[PDB]
């Protein structure tokens, strides 16, 4: 029925001698210009500053156009020059911004003429600067020629910062403090400003994307922009080391000091993708056959073997570390290869005699109370004084602060209080559990079997310790990188788990644990669901949380729901609760875990093999320092300046051939066809 | 599946050394026992972490569920040692069932996704083979 | 160490007259072409049917740079003109195709100047005439001249072709004959050679596409390629469809016959995107919903309420048709949506009246040997028969070859073929086992206890009927689609199961019969696996399948391998062939299964819209006919021209529309560059 | 040999052929086609 | 130095100029680029994509026969089915599975049963 439409928002319209100069303006015409300025400046009838409702000015119009003789015409009568380098920069070409450049002062007279209410609209938020807009373009010629001219950028302040100003900013107006963070931050992180503004680019590029990586984290809002920018960086140093020709480069560059000390700075700020390049993996897998040249070309028959015997060697050449540091012999095991299959070889053999440690051979008279360690035991107590002094050396050397970080020290911490809480127990039952009363009658808390259920979990423990080897092989080193992720997944999954799980151990103890029963009247005097007969399953919370727990691999049967008396509505009830929780966790639950970590898998699956190479080679420079050449066994037994010139040469010549890169593939196939109907243009209007 | 069993075999073997470590002190003979048998192939499950080889066999039916619940229990009263015996089975458990055998699934449904492109041409290469 | 690089299949190098030539010809000079033809005629300096190495020649050149002057002066000169037709045609261009259409008969005398060597190459292949290679490029204009110029295409023959000269060409060349008939089915099935050459378009479209899809299913090498020629005969249809503009066009279009005759056959054709288009949907929404105009526009609350009293007058409104079918009530049951509200209510009264068989209200005196049908039984009768006679009338009309399309009929059969067994089982236990024997002590193979039995098995077949009225909701058929499909794969996966599950059974049989023991000295005098002592499993061949089919879910205890005697190696052996086989069918095979059908349902996922409304119009169009218009307890009580003048009239605008809507989404960006380019070039060289 | 190497001539010619049609493309046309008008305004 | 060689060598223009058997030329060098991915580690995808392009240019140029005399020209010819046997040899999938190969396969296999399918 007739909606009404209707300009709701009317500009003022614009006059026709005002139509009719911006028309001449877009039209292009230089003759029909100049008579329009001449009658604005004496009869007064175009005021040039004015503005089509579609935010444009004839100055910026021809920005647009690209014409410059009418850039200069407006510009000498005097248009309003402010707000257009921006859109000049945008556009990108260089003659627009070296003309307003240039005419910045063309001995300006009598200040400025007036002017109200033109400064209405402009597209570019008030905190951009030229220099700014310029670094966001990423463009070589515009941005050197703005560095030529003395610019600055404003340093942003810490993330962690609570002083006045800061605050003050942040409270009055958020949305502009945290505008201009991101265009500031944007603006530092494009490759040219890097390129052209830095002396050590490399060094730069890690630093912001770790501070952009970090902004990511505390920032939620702009968790994207800040994470985009950081990635922007990291490959701005991968491309910036890919541009190398030579060895000699690769190693200036790697070796750089403020022995691979850009490496273990590279590894320190999380750059993947700069230690996963192919040269630089190159270099590290030449340092780590150090001794055994052509390790790639050999038959996998001979490379077993040799690994083989030099596994088989390893009471040998350690001893002879010891006795002859300075010998052809002695000098072999420095080399990282050896160390680590000499370290491998250790601890397989350690788990080979935690293996022999449990048989009938050696363990002898169980009915003792406190037993004399055996000779097993007498000859293990060396490789976890070993284990010790070596992860009390490994405390100490590095810091505090980075012995946390490796998230494998927990499970070495672990073990090693298992280890001396169980020799700790097993002085103590010598010392003064002196007997030899039979195994029958002994105490539920005796001190003898605690020490050996912490010895069975530091076995397990040590056992599973294997899994960090992975990342040398090269088939299974993407697949625990896929475990370590899921694993993160299976933690968030266990949450909610742990939550149901709690919640239904609730109910059903609260509704059963009057009908609980003693031992006695029970069969077989035993109480509890490791039973023949599964006794009371919810009489306790404890054992209400271990039914529930072991009722989702089915080896809780039905009849523990089942009183003595005949109470078929409690007993409905119960079990109902029972098969409530059997449909959640067994139908819902680990479904909606299976689809969480295969979409999980689905992601990781495509970045498998840089963080594979960056877990192998965090691995491998373990070994490249002199600090833990021994095995456990017997680690216990008793000019700066030529390098910068150098570093500065070769930076050198990687800039220039990245800008090189980048200009020739920065021509497209629309700013090659622009380019051309302007010449193609200009050449008929010139004819 | 082989990249999947090097993994599961290592946990296995860990697992199986824990509680062989723990358990074989209290091995029975086979006269005590009710009908003269020993392992976990009886009616009553008898004895099952007395040996590395019986207790590999039972780590390996306890993915399954074939594998009882009082085979962790003792004739004997010690609480704390059963509890231990306990806890190392139940964690076995949930590795070799919840985390394992769902990557696993994922695994092999996204080589699924990858193969089934190409399943053509190397169907029609065996064929002409 | 210097590779020598040689050309080794060396072309005639040109003459350098004849490079000259041919650089002129791509230069696009007209002048200095006519000397040389002049000078070629007189003096035979230049041979014009020359060929420079990378396969052109000068007329052809010509054509590639679209001159026609040049064309007009060469072909004047007697240029062979034989295989440029092809590239003219390829071109897209009209003038060109134009004057080589126009200027093969210059009024030729003495036949063509010889040659010899100079039809070695063409980048066609000889059995492409111009119409076949207008149709592949799919452009209108040239198609349009080649047809307004009476040209042919050759029929291709019966995929099912037995002929003389089809064998032996197959025979003598195949791969020609291929060619040729993937070649003639790709120009036939182009839209604008359908559009301009064949009075019903979309009769055309279709059986073209049926044509295509069985070439298809037998021609296993060019599978795609046929498959790809019937989707795009297939979105012909759909878009000639979709250019209608209103509902009288859209009637006209699905009720032309040789009442929906071309629904009916698009669904015969399995035009699936035909049927499910939105606008034929909306008027068989509006067919289906006869009687309740504005059924969408309802709040579910009355919908329901309305659902459920006319589910609840089922015994009323059939009768009503029995003695007044013209009456205001008569009439209200021959709509469709109250004939599927009908149906559906039979059959929940049937199923609950079958639920009401089970109870022991009505089963009295369970201890006679042939019982007399309860009163249940007897009032159950007249809808077994009623099926009967339903599947009898479905049987005969529609045809034997219509009726075992439906894949449901199978599940009608087994029922149908369970009641006479069980009715049949019942009256001869009625009419010669007189008795009243207890149960305790009857046969095995007693009638009673097998009518029982197929009882049972056709209680569980008429419930499960229920999935195929899913189709009727909108959140159930998408995903009974899936479960179609996937069905499909777990029976390719069950081929591989079942092979699996003979061999192991087969190897557990031969390794283990020896020790089967009698059912008397086992307890409780029984031999099986379902005792409450599990038994001997693998001591016959049936009995071993039994125990390894129920050992996947769990339910086959692990002493089932253990024997009498202490054959502890023969016991070892058969624990590691039961775990090898339990390996298999849950960690390999049941995950593989889980994969497959994942993925299936990734693929299936993004089509679930289409085939569900072709799946719910096959539903809708049974109930729009008059047969069957009574419940199953109710059906055994005793001018052609003007249409195709109106066809046509549509067919023009309808066609008309399509082609305007092919050719302005026709023109793309290079097209136009490449227009706008030719012009600029042409009006640069005439001014 | 010698039928092989004249099946080789004629195979490797059409793929050559097929591979130059397919290698033209809209930014070497339009490259082209601007430098021609180019060098067609200059002499003019 | 070795990649660029290695990619100068597999380019189907250099191939179908200065190799007189272009077919066997590619299967060697897809052959020798896949052994090189194998062995070097670090330029696996570049190697990978080479013995890809290599074997794509191996089946164009058997997809461009035109009769069947052509293909048994060249899938018979020696240094029955010799180049079949070869291109099997060198775990040419492409080149094996190409529709017309197929189709003189299946001719072969169906020898007494014309029109099995
Ligand atoms: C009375 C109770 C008795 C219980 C007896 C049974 C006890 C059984 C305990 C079993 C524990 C098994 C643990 C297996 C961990 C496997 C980890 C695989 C993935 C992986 O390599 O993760 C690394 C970290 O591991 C880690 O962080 C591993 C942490 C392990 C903690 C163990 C103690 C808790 C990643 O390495 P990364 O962190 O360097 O990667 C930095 C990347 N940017
Ligand atoms: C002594 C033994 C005693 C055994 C006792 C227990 C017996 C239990 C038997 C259970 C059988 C359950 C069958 C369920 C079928 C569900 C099908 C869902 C998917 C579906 O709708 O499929 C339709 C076909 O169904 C079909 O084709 C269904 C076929 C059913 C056959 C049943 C008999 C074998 C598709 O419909 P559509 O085929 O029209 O789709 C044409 C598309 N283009
Ligand atoms: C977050 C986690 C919760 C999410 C929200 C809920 C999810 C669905 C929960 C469904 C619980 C069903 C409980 C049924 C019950 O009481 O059974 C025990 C009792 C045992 O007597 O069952 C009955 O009494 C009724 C017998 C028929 C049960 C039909 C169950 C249909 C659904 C089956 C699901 C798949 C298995
Ligand atoms: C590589 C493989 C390892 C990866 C890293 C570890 C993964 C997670 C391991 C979780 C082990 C939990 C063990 C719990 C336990 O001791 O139970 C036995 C014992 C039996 O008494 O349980 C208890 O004593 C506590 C009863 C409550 C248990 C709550 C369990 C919450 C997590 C459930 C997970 C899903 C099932
Ligand atoms: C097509 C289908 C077949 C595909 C090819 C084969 C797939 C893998 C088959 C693996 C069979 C393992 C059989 C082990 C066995 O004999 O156990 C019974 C017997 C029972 O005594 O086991 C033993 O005697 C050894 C005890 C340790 C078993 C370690 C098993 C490691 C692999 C576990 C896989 C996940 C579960
Ligand atoms: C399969 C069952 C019996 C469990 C076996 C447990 C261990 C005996 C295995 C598990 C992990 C294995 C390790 C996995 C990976 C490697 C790296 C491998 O070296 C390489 O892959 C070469 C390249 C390089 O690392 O420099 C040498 C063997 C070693 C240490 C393996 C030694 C044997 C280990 C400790
Ligand atoms: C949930 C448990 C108790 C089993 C219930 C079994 C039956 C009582 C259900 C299963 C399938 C149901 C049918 C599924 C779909 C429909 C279509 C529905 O109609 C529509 O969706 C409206 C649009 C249209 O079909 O025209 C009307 C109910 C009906 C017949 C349902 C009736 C009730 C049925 C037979
Ligand atoms: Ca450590
Ligand atoms: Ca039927
Ligand atoms: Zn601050
Ligand atoms: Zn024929």
């Amino acid at each position: 029925d007739r909606i009404p439409l209707q300009i709701v928002r009317a500009e003022t319209e614009l006059s026709a001698e005002e139509k009719a100069f911006l028309n001449a303006v877009e039209k292009g015409d230089y003759a029909t210009v100049k008579q329009a300025l001449q009658e604005a400046e004496i009869y007064y009838n175009v005021n040039i500053n004015c503005m089509d409702p579609l935010g444009r000015s004839a100055l910026l119009i021809a920005i647009e156009n690209e014409n410059l003789e009418i850039m200069e015409l407006l510009l000498n009568h005097s248009v309003y020059v402010g707000d257009a380098l921006l859109y000049a920069i945008r556009k990108e070409v260089v003659g627009a911004v070296e003309l307003l450049l240039s005419y910045r002062r063309p001995s300006g007279e009598k200040q400025v003429p007036t002017l109200m209410m033109d400064t209405q609209f402009s597209e570019f938020t008030p905190d951009i600067t030229p220099i700014m807009l310029a670094a966001h373009t990423n463009n070589y010629e515009i941005i050197k020629l703005l560095v030529q001219k003395r610019v600055t950028i404003p340093r942003p302040h810490q993330i962690r910062c609570n002083c006045v100003e800061c605050v003050s900013s942040s409270e009055v107006d958020s949305l502009r403090h945290s505008r201009s963070r991101l265009n500031i931050y944007k603006a530092l992180a494009s490759p040219s400003l890097i390129a052209l503004s830095s002396e050590d680019p490399i060094l730069t590029a890690f630093r912001l994307g770790w501070e952009l990586k970090e902004l990511s984290k505390v920032e939620n809002e702009f968790k994207a922009e800040y994470e985009e920018l950081s990635q922007q960086c990291k490959l701005f140093a991968k491309d910036l080391l890919d541009q190398a020709r030579s060895s000699r480069e690769l190693e200036i560059i790697l070796n750089h000091r403020d022995d691979l000390a850009k490496l273990k700075v590279a590894i320190k700020y999380h750059q993947k993708e700069f230690v996963a390049q192919p040269n630089c993996q190159q270099l590290l897998a030449t340092l780590w056959y150090d001794g055994f040249p052509g390790w790639r070309r050999k038959h996998w028959v001979v490379k077993l073997l040799t690994c083989m015997t030099i596994g088989f060697l390893f009471p040998m050449l350690s001893i002879a570390y010891l006795i002859s540091p300075r010998s052809n012999l002695g000098l072999f095991i420095k080399k990282p290869f050896i160390k680590f299959i000499c370290h491998t070889a250790s601890y397989l053999t350690f788990l080979f005699m935690l293996l022999l440690a449990s048989q009938h051979i050696v363990r002898t008279d169980l009915h003792v109370q406190g037993p004399p360690p055996t000779v097993v035991e007498w000859m293990i107590l060396p490789w976890v004084l070993g284990f010790i002094w070596g992860e009390i050396k490994e405390m100490w050397d590095g810091g505090f602060t980075e012995y946390i970080h490796d998230w494998w020290n927990l499970m070495d911490f672990a073990m090693n209080s298992l280890y001396l809480a169980t020799i700790s127990l097993k002085i103590v039952a010598y010392v003064k559990y002196n007997g030899s009363r039979p195994r029958e009658e002994w105490e539920m808390w005796h001190p003898t079997l605690i020490a050996e259920a912490l010895f069975a979990i530091s076995n397990i423990l040590s056992s599973l310790r294997l899994i960090s080897l992975f990342t040398a092989n090269s088939h299974l080193g993407p697949l625990q990188i896929s475990l370590g992720r899921m694993l993160l997944d299976i933690l968030k999954f266990l949450f909610i788990y742990c939550l149901v799980l709690l919640a239904f151990a609730n109910g059903l103890n609260q509704l059963y644990f009057y009908y609980e029963t003693r031992a006695i009247d029970e069969p077989n005097n035993c109480k509890g669901i490791r039973c023949e007969k599964q006794n009371n399953a919810f009489s306790t919370l404890f054992e209400t949380l271990q039914s529930l727990f072991w009722s989702v691999f089915g080896l809780l049967n039905l009849y523990v729901t089942n009183v003595k008396a005949r109470h078929e509505f409690t007993e409905f009830v119960g079990a109902t609760m029972f098969g409530t929780y059997n449909v959640i966790s067994l139908v819902v639950l680990l479904n909606m875990l299976i689809a969480m970590m295969n979409n999980s898998y689905q992601l990781i699956a495509d970045h498998a093999d840089i963080e594979w190479k960056f877990a192998r080679t965090k691995l491998w420079m373990s070994y490249f320092d002199e600090g833990g050449t021994l095995p456990p066994p017997f680690n216990i037994i008793p000019d700066s300046l030529i390098q910068n010139q150098h570093y500065q040469e070769v930076i050198r010549n990687l800039v220039k051939r990245y800008v090189a890169a980048m200009i020739r593939n920065s021509k497209t196939h629309e700013g090659l066809t622009e380019e051309n109907f302007k010449e193609l243009k200009q050449d008929i209007s010139s004819f």
